[PDB]
């Protein structure tokens, strides 16, 4: 029994955003995993009152060190980061992930959390930290919103979603999966890549469902991140995921949280419903 | 979409104990929960360094107010509570209990989390306020240890534990489960019923497996609940519960961890391996 995975991300109490989406989704393909919180709130932002406090950057230094020096985090083969409540403990993180990463290989998925429908939903100190912190990562996962947050640009289509890419890959971040780019009534998901010799940036095309969703995201990118360790190749990790989102979306009544608990037996589907299109 | 289970207990980043235990197991029994936190720790109380903090009591009251405000507690009809690092947590829990059981049938489950091995987790504060806790409880779940911290007495058997659920009951508490009473190489679970002309009281046998596990009587609590949830029997919801604890337990390599996440696909087991054996109600005719 070793640790393969640790995410550092939010946590709320009621529903499912963050690390609570990580710990369903994780927990459900049997993947053994540290879940450290930046938060512990009542529920998500979402929401007219939000409870509860970011977690403060003693405590999470004081779990860092005892992780490490209780030898849990020695297996380490794969990271996560969320949602950060203030850029101090993405800082910290920073210097957590150099470390991770020096003595062994180590695939980091950094899921910056910043915003949706072009408006910022965190603090705005952690953008300039988040900034920093996508410069460590193996693959990014932002929205549309964030792309354009990270870079400066505006991201209203896929080709400044390219233009924006290309920004973040001369920074040296080697594949960018921009998870929804509006185009009429679908969206479309961007998979970018700085090395394009090896590498065939594609698109998806993903009819709309009506609602704007919470955790969405948050749950595309632990599908996603399950797949990748069970050994899938990306392109048909992304697809499955967005897949099984499709299913649990369609049997998700309302728009306040997602259905994943009763879609937990739905959560390892393989089918692959959408065309990989090559651009 | 409506949250049935409240559940307010300690958690740790890795392993297993308290509130960790019941998402993996809510979560597989497909049982819609409030996970309220009581701790923050990087791991159980077992290992060398255990770094985080306890949760601070305004937080807690934020946390609850905003549950109540966004009405996401409204549906609540199960309650867990499990370990608290400090008292104030606990007489404020107490207020967020009787409120709830004041428009609605709230079926509360109270596992005290105090100690071992006849000796105390907590601080002292915690026990007296437990005390307190349990009186609003429809069962209790306390280890032979935890059942002598909250009334006095000595429980090193089964007829001191009849004598020391007799003080309980008195109080009002209509269940107790003492999940584990050490008899040779056995565990012996005792159920004892405040109502015994309506409930028949019962012990099980459990052959011990060589180590000190943690996380198990926490895991107890989380399988015996959504047996109950699921309008199991609490004989069979019991029995089902420790069934599934022996397979997780003989599947242990550790005793630092319990193997919990590889064991998910059983946690929903319906075999019944122990016999359920009804005792004579009265301390005089045990051990
Ligand atoms: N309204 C919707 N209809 C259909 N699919 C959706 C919808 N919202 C989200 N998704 C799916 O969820 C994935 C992630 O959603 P997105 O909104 O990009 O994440 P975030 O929560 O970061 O804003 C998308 O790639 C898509 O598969
Ligand atoms: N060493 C062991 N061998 C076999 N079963 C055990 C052992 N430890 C615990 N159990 C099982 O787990 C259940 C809960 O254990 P217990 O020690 O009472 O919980 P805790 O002390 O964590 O409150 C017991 O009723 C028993 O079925
Ligand atoms: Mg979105
Ligand atoms: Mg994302
Ligand atoms: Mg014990
Ligand atoms: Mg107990």
């Amino acid at each position: 029994m070793t640790n393969k995975v640790l995410t550092i991300s939010s946590y709320v109490c009621s529903g499912f955003v963050g690390n609570r989406c990580g710990m369903i989704i994780l927990d459900s393909f049997q993947i053994q995993s540290i879940f450290v919180l930046t938060t512990h709130l009542a529920n998500h932002t979402g929401y007219p009152v939000v409870g509860g406090s970011g977690v403060l950057l003693n405590d999470f230094i004081s779990i860092m060190d005892s992780l490490e020096v209780n030898h849990l985090d020695k297996d380490i083969e794969f990271l996560v980061t969320g949602y950060f409540p203030s850029s101090d403990l993405v800082y910290e993180t920073i210097n957590r992930v150099k470390r991770i990463k020096d003595n062994k290989k180590v695939y980091f998925l950094c899921d910056p959390i910043l915003g949706d429908n072009g408006k910022m939903y965190t603090k705005s100190e952690v953008q300039d930290s988040m900034k920093e912190l996508i410069k460590y990562a193996d693959i990014i996962t932002p929205n549309a919103t964030e792309l354009s947050f990270l870079t400066g640009l505006e991201v209203n289509s896929v080709s400044e979603a390219i233009k924006a890419c290309h920004i973040l890959h001369e920074q040296g971040i080697p594949v960018i999966l921009v998870t929804s780019i509006k185009e009429g009534n679908d969206i479309i998901l961007l998979c970018s890549f700085k090395d394009t010799l090896n590498n065939k940036n594609f698109t998806i095309k993903i009819p709309r469902i009506e609602g704007d969703f919470t955790g969405v995201g948050d749950t595309l990118t632990y599908i996603l991140l399950s797949w990748i360790i069970k050994g899938i190749p990306l392109e048909h990790a992304v697809n499955r995921a967005i897949s099984t989102l499709q299913t649990i979306l369609r049997n998700t009544v309302g728009t306040a949280e997602i259905n994943i608990i009763n879609c937990i037996p739905y959560l390892k589907g393989t089918e692959e419903s959408f065309t990989i299109t090559y651009i």
